[PDB]
């Protein structure tokens, strides 16, 4: 597949919202329970949070956001990928690792629902290591999930 990775802005709202509502499942969350992307939320991330989109020709096929928590930490969030395609997502997360290294970030963290071994193996293969395990780390609708936290060492 032939993809361009673009920075998304407010002007991509329509397309972003179409992708995330159509994909529905976030790559690190559950196949049935994934957090919903409200209009306010979408606006807020597109308007420190940088959002990336993978395009094939005219079509937005995948996205992830790098959110800086303000000292600072950076988290990968809102990763929706058509068909959970790991070739596409590996190109996207490898890009995020380089973007972060270039902008002098210290680390990248990601959270994965605890029985999502597909996503954990995918991230391990990209060089992320286990940080830990948090109980009730995320609430999706009215349903809590435990999560693994992983990190990528950008210092070394």
């Amino acid at each position: 597949a032939m993809i361009e990775i673009k920075t998304l802005t407010n002007n991509d709202f329509n397309e972003y919202k179409r992708l995330v509502s159509t994909v529905n499942e976030e790559f690190t969350q559950d196949s049935h329970y994934s957090q919903t992307m409200t209009d306010t939320l979408i606006h807020d991330i597109l308007n420190k949070c940088i959002v990336f989109g993978c395009y094939e020709n005219e079509t937005l096929i995948a996205t992830a956001a790098l959110e800086q928590i303000r000292e600072h930490k950076s988290l990968i969030k809102y990763n929706f990928v058509t068909n959970n395609d790991k070739s596409i997502n590996s190109e996207l997360i490898n890009f995020i690792i380089n973007y972060a290294r270039q902008n002098n970030y210290e680390s990248l963290l990601t959270s994965i629902v605890s029985n999502n071994i597909g996503a954990k193996v995918f991230y391990s293969a990209l060089g992320f290591d286990i940080l830990g395990f948090e109980k009730n780390a995320i609430k999706i609708g009215n349903t809590y999930f435990d999560e693994h936290w992983l990190f990528y060492d950008l210092i070394n």
